[PDB]
């Protein structure tokens, strides 16, 4: 394996975010959710100059073979920040060679220097990769999750 | 029980919002987090005059008595938007009157008309009125929450 760099996305790296959404799509089982309705360039750009989104790609030769992408919540009850990772996935051939721990460790640094101070991601059971990956990270605790839809409003 | 209002409050009604997070910190029983480090009123202001945050109250003679902090993710994958609930409580002594419904029904209405396609929430094990709310008004799913320290960055 070649040198692996890593770098937040900026609105300059429209065509490397898409490539992320790609990346997301074949290693998610989901390209028609990825990939054949991706936001226009426009939209990608206004997404990434924002604060409070974060795409962090990891790449080797060229390609992208890494993306995490973050939301950062601004706090209501205090002046704090914290970090939720939406979206994590590593190009099959390219796993378990710490490319996942890179990003997650960039996005520390993207952390400290926003001043937030925490980061913390969900994941299902029966996702052994990434329920491995967190539990070498962070803190595990078991909690529960409800979907609702807005359409059955009253 | 009075008449009950709710709405969603502009950066014009900073006062409600710091009304809404001391109600959290009592009905959480962590008054220090939430009503000894407010952030100040510029901050309130720029947040409630955000596009992607969103907290509702409900009113009793004046007073707040529910409220409800969420985000709106606006989606990288796609041109289209999630709403996360953060915070979500009602005023013990005005619990199981439908006012936590309410709440959501009127958040539903707020993600219809941002064209949001989902709600959804997290519950801990144990909070079982939490878990009552969301099991009614929603799907419920097991997952695994996981926190990860930035500041051991390497
Ligand atoms: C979860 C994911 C992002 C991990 O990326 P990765 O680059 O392979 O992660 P890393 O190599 O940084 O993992 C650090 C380690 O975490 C835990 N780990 C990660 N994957 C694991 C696995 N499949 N089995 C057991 N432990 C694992 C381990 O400690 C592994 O590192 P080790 O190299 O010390 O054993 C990657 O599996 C992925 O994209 N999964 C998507 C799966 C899907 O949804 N389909
Ligand atoms: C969770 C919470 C917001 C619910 O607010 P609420 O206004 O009492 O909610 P609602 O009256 O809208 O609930 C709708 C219903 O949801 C489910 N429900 C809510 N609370 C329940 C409870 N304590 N036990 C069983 N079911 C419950 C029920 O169906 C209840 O309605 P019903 O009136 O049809 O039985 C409130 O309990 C709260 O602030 N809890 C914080 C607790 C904490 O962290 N400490
Ligand atoms: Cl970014
Ligand atoms: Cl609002």
């Amino acid at each position: 394996m070649g040198i692996i760099r890593t770098c937040r996305l900026g609105p300059d790296q429209v065509k490397s975010m898409r490539a992320a959404l790609d990346l997301f799509g074949r290693e998610f089982g989901d390209v028609a959710t990825y990939s054949q309705h991706q936001p226009d360039s426009d939209y990608l750009g206004n997404l990434l100059r924002s604060k409070t989104f974060i795409a962090l790609a990891a790449f080797d030769q060229e390609a992208v073979v890494g993306a995490l992408a973050a939301y950062v919540l601004p706090k209501f009850e205090q002046p704090r920040s914290e970090i939720y990772i939406y979206d994590l996935a590593v190009s099959g051939e390219h796993r378990r060679q710490g490319i996942a721990t890179a990003l997650i460790n960039l996005l520390k640094h993207e952390a400290n220097a926003l001043g937030a101070y925490v980061i913390y991601v969900q994941a299902d059971y029966g996702d052994d990769p990434a329920v491995a990956l967190y539990t070498k990270l962070g803190i595990r605790e078991e909690v529960m999750h409800f979907d609702i839809d807005p359409s059955t409003a009253t």
